[PDB]
């Protein structure tokens, strides 16, 4: 109960909550609340996601809010980013308005 798996034939609506690691290889339309978030291979995420840590392995365009973020895989990010700690790994391609935490 700490590694859920949402197929691709699944789509999020409005907003959903959860706990632990969330493996999703589908499309997200709305809000998302969870501890860890792994973006499957479908790489489809459109909305506002709020979490503590996330590992991208696909594409997520919209808005992200998390103190920890790591762009893994040929992932992509387009939108407003807000993170205190960030790490770029080979395959990270994001053109959006990024906001770095100064002080």
């Amino acid at each position: 109960k700490v590694a859920s798996l949402l197929s691709a034939d699944l789509t999020i609506e409005g907003g959903v909550t959860g706990e632990g690691e969330l493996q999703i290889d589908g499309v997200v339309k709305g809000d998302v609340r969870v501890g860890r978030l792994t973006v499957g291979e479908t790489g489809h995420v459109e909305g506002s996601v709020y979490a503590e840590a996330v590992e991208v392995r696909g594409r997520v365009v919209g808005a992200i809010t998390s103190k920890q973020v790591r762009l893994y895989g040929t992932s992509y990010v387009d939108g407003d980013i807000t993170h205190e700690q960030l790490a770029m790994e080979t395959g990270a391609f994001f053109q959006g308005r990024s906001l770095k935490f100064q002080r």
